[PDB]
């Protein structure tokens, strides 16, 4: 069951592309909910955090560098909120690990 | 009257306590022990650390019973709402989330 996300990393659907390596890629959220609002998934495709396991240490911390980098590439110093969702309850739309990056706008509280 | 505060999970990396202020039925906060200020200035050295505060966010998120779904939050800066400038991760999980996340 490969998610809609097979098909960005294999570029057989267009995205925009801000960055990518042999472990991740990123690129512009499909909807974006702010101005800059962009996503870093790993190539592994690990369906959600909550199955994430010890061996996913190394890639976890990768994906959050490569998230505050990207956000620095994209201007985002006056802040951005990073978002990552679990499941039904979590609004989880995509069973791929993504960690979601947005900024460019006052982010509120709660965070949904 | 802010909820007591409680340590949920602590080991030589991080400590986890729950939110005085929360705004889930469960809401909890994953911290490294090491003074990181902003995950904007998070560093290459930092990977390993911040990669074991999202396992441990996860283990933490399973042992408060949240099979059903839950968010991982962190904010950076004004713009993000980031309330102290230490690296925190936000864990809210006993209802349904909306979207956007704020
Ligand atoms: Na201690």
């Amino acid at each position: 069951a490969p998610t809609i996300f097979s098909r960005i990393l294999d570029k057989s659907l267009p995205a925009d592309i801000l960055y990518e390596d042999q472990q991740c890629l990123v690129f512009r959220d499909v909807a974006p909910q702010a101005p800059v609002h962009f996503l870093v998934i790993p190539k592994k495709p690990i369906p959600r955090i909550s199955q994430a396991e010890e061996e996913d240490q190394q890639l976890l911390g990768h994906l959050l560098l490569v998230a505050k980098q990207t956000a620095k590439a994209e201007g985002l110093g006056d802040g951005y909120r990073l978002v990552i969702n679990d499941g039904k309850l979590g609004a989880q739309s995509v069973y791929h690990l993504h960690i979601h990056v947005l900024g460019g706008r006052q982010l509120q509280w709660p965070p949904g």
